[PDB]
């Protein structure tokens, strides 16, 4: 059977894709506002020069930054959102932020060349840029590998947003008080998600192939964990980054 979208389905994709729009700009013309990006040669991928320099890592940090700022307006949007406590609603933001950066990142990976292409050169980036901020292959392969993987599904934007509100809502987060209450809301944006799959993706199991990316990006999350405890032990290295990420990642 595939039974139509409620009209409270139909509102809540609605209310989604208006706060996708309103909090994500496929032009990314504030950019130039961050600390610009420094590149400097490391082409053996040496970890001393990494560290020692951290040359990506300002420009990253802000980049970081402002997109937590944009989910969290995003989150804020997300029918039933508010009718969490304040506690609970830090904790969904702060253990989901890097997961939700990673998913709204897609839009703007390309695999012409497996990059975030965000407009000019200047604000391509690519394996190696990461690594000049600090982080290792053991968190940036899997991080390409998922990218592709997610870009290959061609989700409709309406799918997207789904999924990055039902990554936000997710009542098995450490810490979270009412529990009950976050999985209703996250059932009612599930049924929704498979709903809407049922019945408007044409042809040619994408439900579940939907549900097992965001059990990846609980892996990613922990590996980015791990590398920012250490990147942490740089001396002078919160210099480098900002006050919301020192909070979410600290
Ligand atoms: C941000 C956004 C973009 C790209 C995401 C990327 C590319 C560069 C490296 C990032 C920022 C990854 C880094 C592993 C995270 C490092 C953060 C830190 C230095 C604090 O440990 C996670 C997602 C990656 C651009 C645009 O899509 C908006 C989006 O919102």
């Amino acid at each position: 059977l595939r039974p139509k979208l409620s009209e409270e389905q139909q509102r809540i994709i609605a209310i989604l894709l208006d706060a996708h729009h309103k909090t994500y700009d496929p032009t990314y013309s504030d950019f130039c506002q961050f600390r610009p990006p420094v590149r400097v040669n490391d082409g053996g991928g040496s970890v001393t020069l990494e560290l020692s320099q951290l040359s990506m890592l300002p420009h990253l940090a802000d980049l970081v930054s402002y997109s937590i700022q944009k989910v969290i307006g995003f989150a804020k949007m997300i029918p039933g959102f508010r009718d969490l406590t304040s506690e609970d609603q830090i904790v969904l933001l702060k253990s989901s932020a890097i997961e939700v950066i990673m998913l709204r990142s897609n839009e703007s990976f390309t695999m012409d060349d497996m990059s975030w292409t965000c407009g000019n050169q200047d604000y391509k980036y690519r394996v190696s840029d990461v690594t000049k901020a600090g982080h290792s292959l053991e968190l940036i392969e899997p991080l390409i590998k998922f990218q592709v993987g997610l870009k290959k599904l061609n989700l409709h934007e309406e799918e997207h947003v789904l999924l990055m509100a039902i990554c936000i809502v997710s009542p098995d987060r450490p810490g979270v008080q009412d529990a009950a209450l976050i999985e209703a809301i996250q059932d009612r944006l599930s049924n929704t998600l498979q709903t809407y799959i049922r019945c408007r993706h044409p042809p040619p199991l994408l439900y579940a192939k939907m549900i097992q990316k965001l059990a990846d990006l609980r892996s990613l999350n922990e590996e980015h964990s791990k590398q920012y405890r250490c990147l942490s032990f740089q001396p002078e290295c919160s210099m480098k980054l900002t006050p919301l990420v020192l909070e979410v990642f600290g």
